[PDB]
């Protein structure tokens, strides 16, 4: 498919599609994403890195912000420990095939002129707006800290310093991105990716909740996690197994079954799989088994590349 | 002794026992911060007088022209705020203060400073920060993120300054108690009273225009005092009695006709309070004495400031 449709595929929104099309005409163009460093790199990370790879394949220069200062403000621990996790994340992203340049937020988010602009943004940003933009990002705290409202203006100014053509993030970033769109002059094209459902179906996938498949999980860990995963028959919305099939698997997809239960099945698209499951022609245990074996193979080159370092 | 001179006309010392230990040192320092003010009024003068007390006790005095705090508190642009701070420095010098001056922005934007601000932001709840600013923050229907950065900015300012004593008005007491809670070194805090506004309506402040400026013309001083709140017998919230307590010299002679026994001569504010509570001294006699003595007290300050126009 053409570069626009490749970038648009499996995204939740593009703000705006018209301006992205204009960006694609340029010979030099850049896209950035930030990640708070995470002890485990899970399928949620992988979904976004795949989107960055789409962009690199469309001729964008990719920048990855290892967001150590934001993680610090978000009570994730001490800076030098966060940065060491950031280094490991960089290796994992490389193992995924990403071709990017990497920087720690702290390399530029602590100089005088940056800090003065954070304070200028602080004068323009209401507390109510800052908290609302952090609702899905802030780590749980019964006594919310000042650091929670510095976080979004820290991030907004980061996008300002980076000065790319495109900013990518999950839908939980949407309010911060729209805050930047109204505090800053220079407008970036925003691409927002969906946020995956946790494996037990209770809320979204997140590193703190341990409700995820990590890209370096063992094949039997993946099988076991999918076995116990929430996957009610006929139910597609909020079904994590259907999400993995939508966002990671390749089509045509073959689902093996005993002929006692209809024999092997071949699905040409995710939509065909959707109605198959909605009409209950496909049992969850047969969905799970095929999702698990195909996912294992997709993650194998990543896991292998990381294991050969030992 | 030095302790009693320092304590005189203060509202509290946190703590007296610590101050007594600080007085045992050959070398000791004390600092105070001022958001630059377009007029310098009796509230400022009261605090500068206390700094002069400390200097006379062997303290090295540091004055922070708190431009970045004023910036965060919506007082305008930094360039203009610094120009007002320069003007304030000249008024404080005309008061007789031997002090070193510094703009907060000279050190409050360094990377290690900003990093410790963010470290303090992790430790300070939003509720605590907002409560600490109740008497300081500019009124705002939609409170900004800058409001909760201000107190931790000020807390870290004392940490960097490393003085033995911090001086301020009673409106500062919550920020200072937050500092003593959060910082590894507890600084002695000397808090001066906040004066009552001329109409008795509330506290005196620059934003409410209910003050006497130290360079007000004698005619203006007389007009302000004449209209001031001063009910016979009432001492609390009486700004005219406050001026007699904090600025006038004793023994102090109240001119009235021999029709009323003098030329009532009083050698303590306590004896003045006795006569006024007893309704032996009419507010009009009190006002006329307070005005003419206050004019004489402020005259050398106003004269030194008027000389600057060649």
């Amino acid at each position: 498919m053409d570069e626009f449709e490749m970038i648009k595929r499996n995204t939740s929104e593009i703000i705006s599609e018209e301006e992205l099309r204009e960006v694609l005409k340029k010979d030099e163009k850049s896209a950035h994403i930030g990640f708070e460093p995470s002890g485990k790199i899970h399928l949620g990370h992988y979904l976004q890195i795949k989107k960055m790879i789409d962009l690199q394949n469309a001729g964008f220069d990719i920048g990855i912000v290892l967001a150590d200062l934001q993680a610090y403000l978000n009570q994730k621990g001490e800076l030098d420990e966060i940065r060491k996790i950031g280094d490991y994340n960089k290796k994992v992203f490389e193992a995924m095939g990403l071709k990017a340049k990497y920087v720690y937020g702290s390399e530029f988010q602590l100089d005088k002129d940056y800090t003065l602009n954070v304070y200028r943004l602080a004068l323009k940003t209401t507390l109510k707006r800052a908290r609302r933009s952090m609702e899905l990002i802030a780590r749980e705290d019964e006594n919310p800290k000042v650091a929670e409202v510095i976080y979004p203006i820290m991030q907004v100014n980061g996008g300002h310093y980076l000065g790319g053509d495109v900013a990518v993030g999950g839908m939980e970033q949407r309010k911060i991105h729209m805050l930047a769109r109204e505090l800053l002059p220079k407008k970036v094209v925003c691409i927002h990716n969906p946020v995956l459902t946790g494996l037990d179906g209770e809320g979204k996938m997140s590193s703190s909740k341990g409700n995820f498949i990590a890209v370096d999980d063992s094949p039997e860990e993946i099988r076991a996690k999918i076995k116990k995963a929430y996957c009610p028959a006929g139910v597609v919305e909020g079904n994590p197994i259907m999400e993995i099939a939508k966002y990671f698997l390749e089509y045509p997809l073959t689902i093996k079954r005993p002929e006692k239960f209809g024999g092997d099945l071949t699905v040409n698209s995710y939509e065909e799989l959707e109605s198959l499951f909605k009409n209950k022609e496909l049992h969850p245990m047969d969905l799970k088994n095929a999702v698990a074996e195909e996912l294992i193979k997709i993650l194998e080159p990543i896991r292998k590349r990381l294991l050969e370092h030992h």
